[PDB]
């Protein structure tokens, strides 16, 4: 198996291209290949498909380090563009992808950042999925040592954004595993703690679900100022700065598409035997 090593703001990635290859394997074999020290050592590992839908592009598969098959990854649709376009598998400048769930466009911009349609953020809690009685803007979460309060949302992914006052104190590492694997969210959750600058930039980290805090989460990202900007507390337009560097969000509210602009770098070639 032929791969390719990228990374988007230090969440790095294996990228494989499953058009001209046939790949599969099993989540024993993923977690294998995740380890740092014993194997290739990644947060996600992507395929490149040919589509189900012949009018697009590729299809999009997603795995998690712990072997878990996702359906979104933000940093990793940037990777996915960046992969394509090197590679000769498309030259075009707009991409269009489906996923196990919505479609998805990657705009290789003249800078040589990513652009990424990423879909419109869902909402509603059966569908994120999220066990509660009506929508709120706010959701309570009780947990054995704190009861926070969270925006719930989905990008395809799901996600519970926790207010902080200071990004660098909160308690990321005794709150992410409590939120990660809460009772509420049946498939699990990246839990997001957001500290709000001003209604147009944001600090962020995420823990990551079957992955746990890493170097950056663009779809965390993408659902922070989702859930800012249906909360009133921010503007369509945010810097959102993790611990790997900084992404760009714009997205004008329900109906439409949330945008997400950032980095995108290969790193190397690979080839081993599964
Ligand atoms: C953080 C990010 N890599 C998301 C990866 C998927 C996540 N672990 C999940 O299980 O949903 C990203 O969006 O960049």
């Amino acid at each position: 198996m032929q791969f390719s090593k990228m990374h988007g703001l230090g969440n790095d990635f294996v990228v494989v291209d499953g058009v001209t290859q046939n790949v599969f394997f099993t989540p024993e074999t993923i977690r294998r290949l995740a380890n740092r020290h014993c194997g290739i050592g990644f947060d996600q590992l992507l395929i490149v498909e040919a589509p189900y839908d012949p009018e697009l592009d590729f299809h999009y598969r997603i795995f998690n380090a712990d072997g878990s098959e996702v359906s979104q990854c933000g940093n990793g649709a940037r990777c996915f563009a960046r992969f394509v376009t090197l590679k000769g598998l498309t030259n075009k400048k707009d991409i269009s992808v489906s996923t196990q769930k919505g479609n998805m466009v990657l705009t290789v911009k003249d800078d040589n950042q990513i652009r990424v349609n990423m879909g419109e953020p869902i909402w509603e809690p059966a569908k994120i999925p999220f066990t509660a009685n009506k929508f709120e803007k706010n959701y309570i979460l009780r947990t054995d040592i704190q009861t926070v309060l969270c925006g719930a949302v989905s990008m395809g992914n799901p996600h519970c954004v926790v207010q902080v006052d200071d990004i660098q104190t909160a308690n990321v590492e005794q709150l992410g595993p409590l939120l990660e694997s809460h009772e509420r969210f049946p498939e699990r959750v990246n839990a997001g703690f957001m500290q709000i600058i001003n209604k147009e930039h944001i600090k962020l980290r995420v823990y990551e679900r079957g992955a746990g805090e890493t170097q950056a989460c663009g779809s965390g990202a993408c659902a922070a100022v989702a859930v800012g900007i249906m909360q009133g507390l921010l503007n369509n337009n945010v810097q959102v700065d993790l611990p790997g560097g900084s992404l760009m969000i714009e997205w004008n509210g329900v109906g439409h598409p949330l945008y997400m602009t950032g980095e995108a770098t290969h790193i190397y070639d690979g080839f081993i035997t599964l």
